């Protein structure tokens, strides 16, 4: 498939560009991905600090003919504004970065309440109890006012997840995560899957820091099936069942990363690289939500509530 279709009904394209970190070529990149390369998803966020940019990228590919209805952009509410209060400008200024009158998906970006002015990493007080509900209920208030399509959770656990489906009066439409080999969380997978949320796979090369284009058993599948380490990656996320919004500030990189479409992966091969351990994980939360000393939370354990 090159597109999935969310509870609502609206189809979300299987692949997209993720835009973190994308830096100075952001809007050459967004523009280049969807004019030559054909993506259809952009996924950004506003702490990426990159919407701006991510707004001239699509304003310059809709100016190239691609109509809006076409175009799948996800953004994310930042923990400095989970608070009910937040929500609403925090998605009104995301609009206004992006240039959009709504966007596709808006996420929670993670769980967790910062402070204004917190640091990284977080000083005493400043991470906050999240009121999921309440601020749930104003991120459905943006679905009832058209301004945003669906609505999403990143970085989750299953608990976090059981408490927003017991509240929700519109489910997270997508749970977005960190998947990859090495790091496939079955966990929050199986959870989504059994309440009927679509996952998008986010860092799915494993991101610089685990960047697995170089990997041994990935390069190995590469040789055989003639495709490059990160297709073969991103070709896994689709062949898992999730979207994937593979990263690359680089116009080459961009086009090689949709080109997953007209071939699979051997179920041997998928299972070697399903095989890989868990343990490659490269957004624990630790520099935005641990603070050993004071709390509330400890350890990365503590971020994801010891699922993982
Ligand atoms: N909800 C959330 O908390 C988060 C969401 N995400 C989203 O997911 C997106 C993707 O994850 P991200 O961690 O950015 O990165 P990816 O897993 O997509 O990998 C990006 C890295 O791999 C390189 N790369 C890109 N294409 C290739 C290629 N085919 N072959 C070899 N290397 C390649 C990129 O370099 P180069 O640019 O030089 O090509 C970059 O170093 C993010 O951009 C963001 O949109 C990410 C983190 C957290």
């Amino acid at each position: 498939q090159d597109h999935f279709v969310l509870k609502s009904g609206h189809a979300m394209p299987a692949v997209g560009l993720g835009t973190w970190r994308a830096g100075s070529d952001t809007a050459h990149s967004v523009r280049t991905a969807i004019t030559e390369a054909g993506y259809r998803h952009v996924d950004t966020a506003a702490e990426y600090g990159v919407e701006k940019e991510v707004g001239k990228g699509l304003k310059a590919a809709m100016e190239a003919g691609i109509d809006r209805k076409d175009l799948f952009v996800t953004s994310k509410i930042w923990c400095t504004n989970l608070a009910p209060e937040r929500v609403r400008p925090a998605l009104e200024n995301t609009l206004k970065d992006l240039q959009l009158d709504y966007i596709d998906l808006y996420h929670i970006h993670w769980p967790f309440r910062l402070k204004d002015g917190a640091h990284m990493p977080p000083e005493a007080g400043e991470v906050l109890e999240f009121d999921m509900e309440g601020v749930w209920k104003e991120m459905e208030n943006l679905v009832k006012d058209g301004l945003v399509k669906d609505i999403g959770v990143c970085n989750y656990t299953v608990t976090k997840l059981n408490r927003l489906l017991r509240s929700a009066k519109i489910p997270p439409a997508v749970c977005q995560m960190e998947m990859h080999p090495g790091w496939k969380n079955d966990k929050i997978f199986e959870a989504c899957k059994k309440h009927g949320i679509h996952i998008t796979a986010y860092s799915p090369l494993g991101s610089s820091e685990k960047n697995l284009a170089h990997d041994p058993v990935v390069e190995k599948v590469a040789n055989k099936l003639n495709k490059t380490p990160g297709q073969v990656l991103i070709k896994w996320a689709l062949q898992r069942g999730t979207s994937v919004i593979p990263k690359s500030s680089k116009d080459e990189r961009i086009k090689e990363n949709i080109q997953v479409f007209g071939w699979e992966i051997p179920e041997e091969d998928f299972k070697v690289l399903c095989s890989i351990k868990d343990e490659k994980r490269v957004l624990t939360g630790e520099e935005l939500f641990v603070n050993k000393t004071h709390g509330p939370y400890r350890s990365a354990r503590d971020v994801w509530d010891h699922e993982n």
